[PDB]
Parts: structure tokens; sequence; C-alpha cells
């Protein structure tokens, strides 16, 4: 009835889109790093701050948040 | 490294240019105040969830919970 459930239902799709596009194209960037718990902290400082030096918008830190959560479950799998 | 980072910073800008103003849009219906900004993020989360969890609809929620916090502090 609310608004609150249209815009969370609103939220899905985006969420959705967002996870479609990006899952896969994390997983390949991963790939290449191959990084493990040694490194994994040392890859996204300076993935970090690669990022962050040519500006910074909510869209650029919620894609790293992303890639930081699939790093991290990468590692927990693959490490 | 270097590609990771400059690809992360497309994406990112895709996605900021994607739904930034549907995130306007979905703040204008909700007309929302500092008064009230928990009750509407608190809900509005329970609805998103209640069909599963996943990375891209809890970073969805972050940007448009930081679009709302934004919005509050304006007024």
């Amino acid at each position: 009835s609310s608004t609150m459930g249209q815009v969370g239902r609103q939220l899905a799709i985006i969420g959705d889109d967002i996870n479609r596009r990006y899952d896969s194209e994390f997983q390949t960037m991963l790939q290449h790093l191959q990084p493990t718990a040694e490194n994994a902290y040392e890859y996204f400082t300076k993935i970090a701050t690669s990022l962050f030096e040519s500006g910074i918008n909510w869209g650029r830190v919620v894609a790293l948040l992303g890639f930081g959560y699939r790093l991290a479950l990468h590692v927990y799998q693959h490490g």
C-alpha cells in the first residue's frame, strides 16, 4: 500500500540489475588478481586508491564495496 | 591493479549515471524529513529483502540511504 513497499520493490530491480551486470565482471578481475589471505588487503587498498584518485561518487563507492565483497568471498573460498 | 581501479571507475560512474535520477524520483515520492528518515529507511529495507538478499541489493540500499541522508540534511 504505502510508498515504502513500492520503493523497496523498485530497489530490488536496481539491486538485481547491478548484481546481474557486474557479478561476473567482478569474478573475472579476481581470476586475474588471484588474491590470497596474505595480499587481499594490499590489493584492495591500492585498487581503492587508484579508484579515488580520479574522483569519488556514491556509484564509485558502492562499486568498490561490491568488489571488496567478492574479493573477500573469493579469498575465503579459494584461500 | 591499474586496470582494476580504472574499470571500477567506469562501473561506478555508469552505476551513478544509471540510477541517480531514479533515487531522486523515489525521494520526491517519499517527501522524507529528518523526523521520519529512520522509519522510511527501515521499512524500505524490509520490503527490499522480502524477496531475497544479494550484494547488489545491499549496495543499492546503501546508495539510496546515502541519498536519503543527504536529502534530509538539506531541510
